[PDB]
Formats: C-alpha cells, structure tokens, sequence
C-alpha cells in the first residue's frame, strides 16, 4: 500500500506521453508542468534511481510537453 505508488498497475503497453506524464490530453502547459513537479516528487531520480527508469520516460514526453510547439509538431508528424 502507499501513495507513493497509487497505481501500483505493473502492466504497461504503448505508454502514452500524456500518460507518463499523468496528464489529460487536453491537460494546459501549465498542467504539463505541474504533472512533471507531481512525478518528480513521487518518483525523483535522486531519491529512488530504481524509478529513474521510468523517469526517462518523463523527461522525453516533457521536453517537447513543456513546449506547446513540440508538442504540435511532434503530434503532427
């Protein structure tokens, strides 16, 4: 039990970068950055680098996601 894993869920196939984030797909850039201090907290790499697996994951999506044009680009094509 904990919240530190709420989910706890260990089944994962074709994660969306909305869905690493734990973000809605019409989640606000304000909300993507918010979505990352979330994860960051739960899952900081300096504190569990177990997690930071996973939190390489976080880091791509939010590079283009803390960017409303990679984000465009990136789901355009």
């Amino acid at each position: 039990m904990g919240h530190h894993h709420h989910h706890h869920s260990h089944m994962v196939k074709e994660t969306t970068y909305y869905d690493v984030l734990g973000v809605k797909p019409n989640a606000t850039q304000e909300e993507l950055k918010k979505a990352y201090r979330k994860l960051a907290l739960k899952y900081h790499p300096d504190k569990n680098p177990n997690e930071g697996e996973k939190f390489k994951q976080i880091s791509q999506a939010y590079e283009v996601l803390s960017d409303a044009k990679k984000r465009e680009l990136y789901d355009k094509g």
